[PDB]
């Protein structure tokens, strides 16, 4: 699918209802949490960003971003990654993560995330599976660079 990945500078300029509905249906709170908490965690400051994938008809097909990982130094957390069920398996998640990773590694020396359901996806991107309470996957910049330089 042809999508464009855009930085969210104005949350109120997108129709989020489809993403909210589908994610809720599947039992996921991550889109709801992102949007409900957007005054406190706005993804607008230095060291953070939120992206959306837009279809050729400017419908939101996915979201995902990054911000500082609390309590860890030089570490960013990839957050709120979700692709609409009907838009999966067409390379959107990959394009979104590749954009996130490349930008976030300008600020952070390590990226971490928590995903119970998408281990194969994250390992395919180079993340290492870890046994943690707060994180499932991690990637060091040096590893990212080795796969880039
Ligand atoms: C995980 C997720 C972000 C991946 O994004 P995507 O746009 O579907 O992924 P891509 O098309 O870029 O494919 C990259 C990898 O993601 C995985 N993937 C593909 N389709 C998937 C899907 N329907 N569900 C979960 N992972 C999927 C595959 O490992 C794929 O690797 P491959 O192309 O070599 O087969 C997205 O599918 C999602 O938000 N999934 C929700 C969780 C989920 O699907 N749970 C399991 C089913 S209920």
């Amino acid at each position: 699918m042809d999508v464009t990945i855009e930085r969210v500078n104005d949350f109120d300029g997108y129709n989020w209802l489809p993403l909210l509905a589908k994610s809720s249906q599947e039992g996921f709170q991550l889109v709801e949490r992102m949007l409900r908490n957007r005054r406190e965690e706005s993804f607008q400051e230095d060291g953070e960003a939120m992206f959306v994938a837009l279809s050729t008809t400017n419908q939101v097909l996915a979201c995902g971003g990054y911000m500082k990982q609390s309590g860890q130094a030089r570490t960013g957390r990839i957050r709120h990654v979700y692709v609409l069920p009907e838009a999966r398996s067409h390379g959107i998640g990959t394009a979104l993560l590749e954009k996130i990773m490349s930008e976030a590694f300008l600020t952070y020396d390590r990226l971490v995330l928590y995903s119970e359901q998408a281990d194969p996806f994250y390992q395919g991107l180079g993340f290492q599976l870890v046994s943690g309470e707060k994180i499932t996957h991690t990637l060091d910049k040096t590893a990212f660079a080795d796969s880039n330089r």
